[PDB]
């Protein structure tokens, strides 16, 4: 780890890849809900703002970590401190495509 000590987390996954987004006075533009019970999800992304044009992160992304934080395990509403103390530049872990994900199917008024 480039600063004390860190080491990288490796799990089940499809589709790793970390984004790194950075507070230029409005905000990180993507909202956070504790999903699972380990872990944060994302809510939305606020369109054409900070995460949308940079094309990086996407909506519902399971987080890992926040610039080196260990919220896989407590509540997102405890991680929503941790963003702001991140600081301005934030680095969060996110997967897509898990291991036997659910497909999901459209039907408006169909049935």
């Amino acid at each position: 780890g480039s600063s004390g000590s860190s080491g990288p987390e490796t799990v089940c996954w499809g589709h790793v890849e970390e984004v790194e987004l950075i507070n230029d006075g409005s905000g990180l533009g993507f909202g956070i809900v504790g999903g699972k019970t380990s872990g944060v999800v994302v809510r939305t992304i606020v369109p054409g703002g900070l995460a949308d044009r940079d094309g990086r992160l996407q909506t519902g992304d399971h987080i890992l970590k926040i610039g080196g934080t260990n919220v896989q395990g407590m509540t997102s509403e405890q991680v929503a401190q941790v963003l702001r103390n991140c600081g301005n530049s934030v680095r969060m872990l996110v997967a897509r495509d898990p291991a036997g994900d659910i497909s999901v199917t459209s039907g408006p008024s169909s049935g």
